[PDB]
This record gives structure tokens, sequence and C-alpha cells, in this order.
């Protein structure tokens, strides 16, 4: 009953999901100036393998690759967290037009696209689901992508959007190592926040990174290619499928960096 559309956008998805209003919402302006510099905060850690990919699937929402979380070769820890949160998913935003796209927005500022590597707390909790209802059950790393240098490991990713630009439709993808979506810098902002999809669960360690990856033009328009709709249905495509920021609620905004 929701999606990205006139009228069912997410300034009506409160009317469904109540927590849309909450007070620990994401995503939310990171206003740079008022994060708090944290040294306190232990390395971020990215340890991903090359080969738990599972598949690649347009799921009417977005472009979503699948890995294989039953041991803890692909996780995230430090920073924030106090221990290692598996890779489950990881899955884009972006707009129809190149100035728009991003969820998070940098001093008012948003990106053609954002990156979401969606992990959780395997240690602690039985299911992804169960863990998704904990405040402490998962951790998404954001990565916001600009336009320029085409990025060579994105190809592989990029070229396999056409046999998934249906809705519903999907393809096997081994092999893809996310860590080649990530930026040189592990520098990070973090806050308490939640699901920007419904349910908007306030379940989710918020690390997004400093720095942004960039792939080329040719590439960002392959993710507009995608639709929205079946292969029967009219055809809608699937662009400015992101959630604006949301108010901010007194919470507190770390930096692993000073601005
Ligand atoms: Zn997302």
């Amino acid at each position: 009953g929701w999606g990205y559309g006139q009228d069912d956008g997410p300034s009506h998805w409160h009317k469904l999901y109540p927590i849309a209003q909450g007070d620990r919402q994401s995503p939310i302006n990171i206003i740079s100036s008022q994060a708090v510099y944290s040294p306190s905060l232990q390395p971020l850690e990215l340890s991903y393998e090359a080969c738990m990919s599972l598949s690649i699937t347009n799921n009417g929402h977005s472009v979503q690759v699948d890995f294989n979380d039953s041991d803890d070769r692909t996780v995230v820890t430090g920073g924030p967290l106090e221990g290692p949160y598996r890779l489950k998913q990881f899955h884009f935003h972006w707009g129809k037009k190149h100035d728009v796209g991003s969820e998070h927005t940098v001093d008012g500022k948003s990106f053609p696209s954002e990156l979401h590597l969606v992990h959780w707390n395997a240690k602690k909790y039985s299911t992804f689901g169960e863990a998704a209802s904990a405040p402490d059950g998962l951790a998404v790393v954001g990565v916001f992508l600009e336009t320029g240098d085409e990025h060579p490991s994105m190809n592989r990713l990029t070229d396999a959007l056409y046999m998934v630009r249906f809705k519903g439709t999907k393809a096997q993808f081994s092999c893809f190592n996310p860590k080649s979506l990530l930026p040189a810098s592990r520098h990070y902002w973090t806050y308490p926040g939640s699901l920007t999809t419904p349910p908007l669960s306030e379940s989710v360690t918020w690390i997004v990174l400093r720095e942004p990856i960039s792939i080329s033009e040719r590439q960002m328009g392959k993710f507009r290619s995608l639709l929205f709709t079946s292969e029967d249905d009219e055809r809608i495509h699937m662009v400015n499928n992101f959630r604006p920021p949301q108010p901010l609620k007194g919470r507190v905004v770390k930096a692993s960096f000073r601005a």
C-alpha cells in the first residue's frame, strides 16, 4: 500500500505507519557544524568477502543485492557498534534528475544517489526480521554517490539491471564484493535512526560515510532504466525512490572526524 508516487509517497506513509512521525526517524539532514566529534569511537571496519552475494532483485522499491548471512564473513564492526553485524543486502535510492536522489543530505545538499549496506545483529537475534524490531538490531552503512568518472566495479551491477528492469524480477549475482563500492576513507557520521521504508522501525544505527564514490552518468542512467511496474502494467520508471529528511528531534549526530 505504499510507494513513491504522488498518492502513496513518503508524505503519506504516516497514514499507514504512525511511527513515520516518531522520534528516531531517518533519513536526516546532517549539519556538519553541529556533529559532535567523538574520538572515543573505535575504528570502523568493513570486512567483506569476495563471494557472498546471492542475487540481484527489482522488488518494486529499489534494486537489491542479497547476501548469504549464515556466518560472519561479511560484517561491519567498530565505530559505534559494540559487536559485528552481518551484511544482509544492499540497495540504492536515486532521483529522476541529477540534483536529487539521496536520502540523507549534508548541510542541505543532496547527491544523485545513495547506497545502503544493511547489516543485522545475528549474534543477538534469530532472524533479520527479529533484529529489525529492536533498537540495537540493525546497522546500515550509507554511501553517497555522485556522477563523475566511470566506476569499474559498478559495471557488473549496472550491466545486470536490464534483466531485472521489471518489478518482481531477479537474477543470480555471484561473487560481487560490496567492498568495491566503498570510498577510500572510513570517516563517518553516526546517529540512532530507522528504516527509511515501511515499517520504518527505529532499529537502525546509521553510519553515513563522509566520502562519496563516483560513477559515470551512463552508469547512473542505467538505474533510471529500472521500472516500478511489472512486465504487463504500463511503464513507470523507478526514479525518486527516496524518503526526504526527517525531524532530528534532539538526537545527537556524532562524527569520527573534525570538520
Ligand atoms: Zn535504503
